[PDB]
């Protein structure tokens, strides 16, 4: 929940899709960090972050 993984957004509130890793580890699933915030998986359990990017 610091800064684990980056999802390049261009919106403040956008979703993510992971499969665990670039190495295809689990299924596919969908989360949403926010510019201020973070979000956790349930399959890999990785936390993911949004960026302030415009
Ligand atoms: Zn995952």
């Amino acid at each position: 929940m610091k800064d684990p993984i980056i999802i390049e957004s261009y919106d403040d509130y956008r979703y993510v899709g992971c499969t665990g890793s670039p190495a295809g580890s689990h299924t596919i699933m969908w989360l949403k960090p926010t510019v201020n915030e973070v979000a956790r998986c349930w399959e890999c359990g990785s936390v993911y972050k949004l960026n302030p990017v415009g």
